[PDB]
């Protein structure tokens, strides 16, 4: 079944390397890609080793690389090896990528997802010479179909003066008609449209992605796979972790303050995000809908049950196993799930309005309910900011999830201060360890900080905490927000010197 | 002119001391006033006198005191000065009030303004027992008509158990007309509606808040005066700084990256906002918009020349020389002037659909372009967050604007780490100081640092700036955000043990050499 179905376009096939050749040095490349899903994979590794031997040959060889989210091996694991992206945005999960970032080697700004749309055709990156978008198919109107996310890929097709599409044969036709893309405004030239998403469920656009077929100078038939979430279950802390939430939610809808059905839910990926998706595929919760960035396991399986009825995301992030089971039953989960162009699924006005219960990991956060999602001892990039704040500050609900210690008990997830800052007091009103849940809405910090060292801390962190709390009460410069600001970061730079925040 | 045009509701007229006793010790209440702008002003001040009384004698007598934003020394300054107020959301500049949270005397919490009536209504201040709300009339059919804000008094109505209205003869009849307030669901049970404002000059509602004669408990006659400051003339540092906001908006002009009208503008108060806005009314930028949170003085002389054509806001934030102006000619400005409630003006949807741009104060920003907007030392409250985050986050361009130094120069306003963060570096693209502008877009923090060091730092403070900035570079457990997590706080602890972020010779500091 020929994937080109428009027959002129076919003339513009090419291989990689030959595609490859259209990216110059200091060119700003926008492509699809999100969470490991969907991001193009041919011409990234023939790129890679042009720019190699061109280093070799001593000829500087680099690109602006801008992504939906994160990608995979063949794009920024490869264009990493080779060194050859000189600044990266918006959001990272490649280990060898993370290295050029945490040397210096890259420069990265981790933007908000919901904002990178926009702020490309603002111009902030540069101009865009490339998109570079695998897909699916190309429809006989010569619509581009994307893969397993939509991700930034419409507004890169618009952006762009030169287009390279993937054509990946190994994704499943059938991806056709789950996307939703809006030719609305949503990123554009203020003043934007109202995007009239009043459900999670509604489509508002179409199957494919536009694109003057102009501006197509290479197409590219590849095979190839994503990059695959892992399959290991939630442990015991992730689990309990699930149950404390889980009871939280049960509280609020005996006291009316959730609908039986809650409201749409995001969440993220990973151990916990797995444990809750769990936890409510058997809870006493109906009809529930999802409204977030990904559809990971948790959620095909509750569409599944029927207990979820819709999901809208932005991506996929599944397992071997999951990716298995959905390619079979295509045509039953196509029906359940939308996936929408990031600036949508992340825009804050439909996030507000929908009523989004927001659930996400942190780093860590300090004893007043800040939260680090992103920054190592303050300086050590993990993955990014992401969605994180797009969903925290717009929700009806922010709840921020974590074992209560990191690095086998050497690090605490509860600190004094927080290394660096992602979400403020006031994005934050519910904190979730295996230690207990802390609800700190109408709280002032002094109250927050109770909550969080009593609820949430762990017991050989705790006695820690409180000492720290108690004697900022009594010394602090104000008494509003309690600091000694000589021991603030000091737990952070006794794990520096020692490899652990305990005392000796 | 009869205030009260309800004739039932002339019954409830009762002195502002028995208003004061529907008020018991505990009791959240939700008041109207907003940046000193229509606050109840004679209640507050009788219930501080028998909370007073009641402490001398041993008896508890205290309020969860709930919002729009700032009141005035009636207010929170007489409640303060009494000891009563136990929790106190979201916003504040009285400086007693300040010193009874800073002293842990008040519970306090600076929600964005944008998101407290959703709170409210979800119930994060508990049950509202009493709202208390300043007007300029009622008309014949029970409305409510605003006076000088319109704030989360639509929510507090409508939350309240009890209502007492204020009725102020100081406040211009002819503010009816001036405000719109919306019935849709901004604030209430999800799924909320739709806002459908596309536009700055757009009006969704109507003219009075909305409230159900039964709760109305007390109406209390008033005449007292809102909280003007006093004109703060731009200083030369602050003229310098807009000297540099307005070239910069002249050259994103020149580039297409801004309309010659540039875009919806948001600013504060103050020194720094009343240069900026001196600049617009005498530059090359023609059929300017307001969509803000306050109407400043700035802003009446440019709808004046023309060079406004509409400002829209929750509130006023006059001198008094500019508050005669506008009574004088109400009839002129009100056409001109929209005041929405802060759930609305604070929008972030409708902030980001209309593409505003974001001008706001900061008490400091580190090299990375991390701001602190409310804790000194990070532990001591100033004001409050206030909508700064709602604006930033939403805008089209965000931008905080500062004197380099603050206190004489023995602080600066760019130091290794902020020690407290109100708005990410995420939501800050342009910083100015008087010397100079750091552009931020499309930077990495180190590349954000270069830039923050260079443009904005005083030269007093530079070079120990590129010194911990080197030297982290070097040491920094990693080097994505380069920290030296042993100094990085150590200008504002030298600060609490001196006086001053500036070294003593008598020791060695890395940038000597
Ligand atoms: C913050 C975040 C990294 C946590 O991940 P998680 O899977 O939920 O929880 P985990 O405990 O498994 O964290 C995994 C890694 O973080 C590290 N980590 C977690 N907390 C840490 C801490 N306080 N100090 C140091 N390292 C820490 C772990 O060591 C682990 O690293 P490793 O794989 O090299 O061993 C993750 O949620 C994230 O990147 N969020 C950013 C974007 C986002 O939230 N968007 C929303 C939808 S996906
Ligand atoms: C941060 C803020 C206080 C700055 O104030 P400003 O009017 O722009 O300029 P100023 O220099 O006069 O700041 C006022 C006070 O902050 C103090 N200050 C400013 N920077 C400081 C610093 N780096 N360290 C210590 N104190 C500082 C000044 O000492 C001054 O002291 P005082 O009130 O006791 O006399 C103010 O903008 C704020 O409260 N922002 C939050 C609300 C907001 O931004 N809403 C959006 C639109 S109004
Ligand atoms: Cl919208
Ligand atoms: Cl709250
Ligand atoms: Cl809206
Ligand atoms: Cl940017």
């Amino acid at each position: 079944t020929e994937r080109i179905r428009n027959v002129a376009l076919r003339s513009k096939v090419c291989p990689a390397e030959t595609a490859s050749e259209l990216i110059k040095h200091g060119d700003v490349v926008g492509t699809s890609g999100f969470t490991g899903a969907g991001y193009p994979k041919e011409v990234p590794k023939a790129l890679a080793q042009r720019m190699e031997a061109a280093h070799d040959r001593g000829e500087k060889y680099q690109i602006s690389l801008i992504t939906g989210a994160s990608t995979g091996p063949q794009l920024d694991g490869e264009l990493a090896k080779a060194n050859g992206v000189y600044f990266r945005s918006p959001f990272n999960t490649d280990a060898t990528m993370r290295n050029r970032i945490n040397a210096g080697e890259t420069e990265y700004f981790d933007n908000h997802l919901g904002q990178v749309a926009g702020r490309a055709v603002q111009g902030n990156y540069g101009k865009f010479n490339i998109a570079l978008v695998e897909a699916t198919a190309i429809t006989e109107d010569g619509g581009i179909v994307p893969t397993s996310s939509v991700g930034n890929s419409q507004t890169f097709l618009n952006l762009a003066e030169k287009v390279i599409i993937e054509v990946n044969e190994w994704q499943n036709p059938m991806l056709e008609g789950i996307h939703d893309i809006w030719d609305g405004n949503v990123s554009g030239v203020p003043t934007r449209d109202i995007v009239p998403i009043v459900r999670a469920d509604q489509r508002v656009g179409g199957p494919v992605l536009r694109v003057n077929p102009d501006k197509i100078a290479a197409i590219v038939r590849t095979n190839d796979r994503d990059e695959n979430a892992p399959f290991a279950a939630p442990d015991e802390t992730a689990k309990a972790i699930a149950g404390y939430l889980l009871d939280f939610f049960g509280h609020e809808v005996k006291q009316n303050r959730l609908p039986p059905s809650l409201l749409p839910l995001q969440s993220g990926v990973g151990n916990v995000a797995n444990a809750v998706l769990e936890g409510l595929k058997e809870g006493p919760f109906e009809n529930l809908v999802g409204y977030s960035e990904v559809i990971q396991d948790g959620m095909l399986a509750m569409l599944d049950s029927g207990r979820m009825r819709i999901a809208s995301a932005s991506s996929f992030s599944l397992s071997p196993e999951a990716a298995e089971e959905i390619n079979n039953r295509m045509d039953f989960f196509r029906s359940k799930i939308i996936l929408r162009q990031q600036d949508v699924s992340n825009s804050p006005g439909i996030i507000r309005r929908l009523g989004c219960i927001a659930m996400n990991g942190m780093i860590e956060a300090d004893i007043y309910g800040n939260v680090n999602s992103t920054r190592v001892m303050g300086s050590k990039m993990m993955n990014g900011i992401g969605g994180s704040g797009d969903f925290a500050r717009s929700s009806y609900l922010s709840i921020f999830l974590s074992p209560s210690t990191a690095k086998g008990g050497k690090i605490s997830a509860i600190v004094p201060m927080a290394a660096h800052v992602d979400h403020i007091m006031q994005d934050a009103q519910i904190f979730v360890t295996e230690q207990g849940l802390a609800d700190l809405r109408g709280l002032s910090p002094v109250q927050r900080a109770r909550e969080i060292i009593s609820k949430c801390a762990h017991p050989d962190y705790r006695p820690m905490l409180q000492d720290y709390f108690d004697r900022a009460l009594k010394n602090s410069f104000g008494k509003h927000t309690p600091h000694l600001l000589t021991e603030a970061l000091s737990w952070h730079q006794r794990f520096i010197d020692t490899g652990t925040m305990l005392p000796s």
